[PDB]
């Protein structure tokens, strides 16, 4: 608690960020970056596995990010889409359409983050349909804003869903078919064409990295459909590129009628997005607008994402990379007992963290100082889930098999150092 | 509606966005901009006497923007304030907590909207106070989500009051004395100490760009105080300089509890701010917070407002060019009748049209056409207010005088040719 600290950037932090938007883990304090590599004020350089929790999908210094938002901020297409079309803005919704298979029927509205994506979802369909019942699973992290919080599972008429987690299956059925039951079930208790929307995550994020059962997405889709009720599929985590394919639905056998998307898409510039029928986004006017939306710095960035995805064949390499991380991970399998459960696909990973194998009792504490002590080492990454044992492992796209295996052996440094972390440092934060 | 026109940028806007974000009043598309000047598909340039609503606070491809965002995306310190200290959002809240009276007891929260931090100033009050009650004004315009909204008047516990305005006194009475008594009444009639904070507009935006009347504000300041309700002075719209104060509550002769900033303090970057008392932003963490929240890139463009409204003294600039502009629309007063109330402070101009300089009969039709033809002519602006005829000014900061001089030139012609706009043709947006 002397000067020096209170004086460093961290403490700096401390005096004049307000706590409110802070969840800290250990006192992680950044000047610079480059690849996926943070460097803090003392000139310290870290690895960055969660880059900053999926966002900076391109990693740090990206020269297509550079080129991109230097080139608008130097001759920008005015700062909005509100009052006025801007070529950037424009191109960019093109671009999302085209990707997606809804292509001939959908539209795009453009946001600053995946809350706002999602709260604006919410609002149209609500809207459109005259109805403001809506699924959701428990555990789901749709956003932190009052609009996107109220059918979050972390409104009028909501049914929350248990998440079919294959390590820990409802009710003992590793298919995931009870949770579809208890849908059925639900949905036979409330009044016809009640439910408007269904916000699923085609992998759960702060359940715990949890890839559903295979089939369970395509025929909770079918369920939903037969009621006429909305598919909308929350890929801000885990889409663009991120899963090794495009859309992560793509793995899962069904197309959602609502696609939201965020965090990566603007490659560390505040971009959201949602791909919707027109029927959905054309259902009113000066409805849900922000006054920067649209504008086109980060319009630009989000054209960079989406163009390097292309020409550094970036799904491809999350697919690769993301086998060479669970390799690795597998290796460390051998050797620490406490690692449970290795999931995900592409770079979206989660490692699960049990004080017995057999059990498969969670170990929360462990897992708070095993990162504490990888920040220590200089490997920046974070936990989620239900019990606070999951490692969650989100880094840049780019990041080379270089610095995957560094990342790796660092990890296996601080699962071999976990005990000399005090109890007394990590509960500080 | 032929094929040349819907493959025009326009065209291709509504193809591909939805109209759930757009307020159009023209078929404004633009392919790029300089200074205060914006550029359209087809080459054509315009004025624009908006400024993007306010939000292009230094005009386009200004310097210190450039240079700012270009250095940030090159060396980026991470992407977030959640999860790690960075340097540009530290330096940022430090520079806004020194630039406020309170500096010595506030802290500071980041967001990427007015909406957004509007949002999180209410939140953060209620949670600290455990009352959720709430005063604000008719017309007044805090955001368009749903957490912004719930106190907007454009919650649970909500006071709304009418906004005294000079031009149409409540009550007939010009010092705005008769609202203060209507609260008076209204806080006798609620448990005491139930109400948290009182929400004001230092000059009503949406509401008609309405300066209060002289000493009006200080008095309000005063009510809630003495009841311990907090003021929060949203500046979103006529706060960093654009009032020819730095902050606007200078020329009202009191210091609010928390201030709430937005569009041009990012210069056509997302960004927003709440400075308030260390007490209401630390009561919670991990509560009001987006992934990209304090990202360097945004965090850069304002230090590069902050630091361009001290190099090339935007304060006085914005004194001197609204006088200037004034001058120029008194002169307009003399030859059209329209034109009823010209009212403001720097470079925040509201132009209010009558049918009758007696009567004040509001002039709807009028407005909306004008502005039409001031596009056609080469002019961006738009128009506010309870009635649909205040022509709101905010221009670039940066705004030259010789852009202020043809700006006006533009207005005047406009006002000569209002008639020659079809009903049909501005009905359609
Ligand atoms: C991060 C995330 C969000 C929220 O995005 P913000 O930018 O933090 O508002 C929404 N949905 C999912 C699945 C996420 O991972
Ligand atoms: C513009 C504005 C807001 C909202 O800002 P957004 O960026 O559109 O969310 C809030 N308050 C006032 C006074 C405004 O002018």
């Amino acid at each position: 608690q002397g000067p020096a600290m209170a004086g460093n950037l961290y403490g700096r932090d401390g005096a004049a960020i307000g706590s409110l938007q802070k969840l800290r883990f250990f006192p992680l304090a950044v000047a610079g970056g480059q690849g996926a590599r943070l460097v803090e004020e003392d000139g310290r350089e870290l690895i960055d596995l969660s880059g900053a929790w999926g966002a900076a999908s391109l990693g740090y210094g990206h020269p297509a990010i550079i080129e991109a938002v230097s080139r608008a901020a130097a001759n920008p297409a005015g700062a909005s889409i509100l009052s006025a079309s801007n070529a950037p803005a424009v191109a960019l919704a093109e671009r999302l359409t085209a990707s997606f298979p809804g292509r001939g029927t959908h539209k795009v509205w453009f946001g600053h983050s995946g809350s706002d994506a999602n709260e604006a979802a919410y609002r149209a369909i609500t809207r459109a349909t005259g109805r403001t019942g809506v699924i959701a699973f428990i555990g789901a992290y749709h956003g932190c804003t009052v609009g996107s919080m109220a059918f979050s599972g972390h409104a009028d008429g909501l049914i929350l869903l248990p998440y079919p987690d294959p390590y820990r299956p409802y009710q003992d059925d590793p298919t995931g078919d009870a949770v579809l039951a208890l849908l059925k079930e639900r949905l036979a208790a409330v009044p016809a064409g009640s439910i408007a929307a269904a916000f699923i995550e085609p992998i759960q994020s702060d359940g715990g990295l949890i890839v559903p059962p295979d089939g369970f997405l395509r025929k909770f889709a079918d369920i939903c459909r037969a009621h006429g009720i909305s598919v909308v599929c929350d890929e801000v985590k885990v889409g663009l590129a991120r899963s090794g394919r495009l859309h992560c639905f793509e793995h899962e056998g069904f197309v959602p009628d609502i696609l939201v998307l965020g965090k990566g898409l603007g490659g560390g510039l505040p971009l959201s997005a949602v791909i919707a029928p027109a029927e959905i986004l054309d259902c009113a006017s000066a409805f849900a607008m922000q006054t920067l939306h649209g504008n086109p710095v980060c319009a630009a960035a989000g054209l960079a994402v989406l163009e390097t995805i292309e020409a550094e064949n970036l799904t491809t390499a999350a697919e690769r990379k993301g086998k060479l991380l669970r390799e690795g991970l597998a290796r460390l399998a051998e050797r620490h007992e406490l690692i449970g459960d290795i999931r995900g696909r592409g770079l979206a990973c989660g490692v699960e963290l049990v004080r017995n194998r057999q059990s498969r009792e969670p170990a929360r504490a462990e897992t708070a100082k095993l990162i504490y002590r990888a920040y220590e080492l200089g490997l920046v990454l974070y936990y989620v889930g239900m019990n606070g044992n999951v490692l969650e492992m989100t880094p840049p796209l780019t990041m080379t098999e270089d610095e995957v295996r560094h990342a790796v052996n660092l990890l296996d440094q601080a699962f071999t150092e976990l005990s000399t972390v005090s109890d007394t440092l990590v509960s500080q934060f």
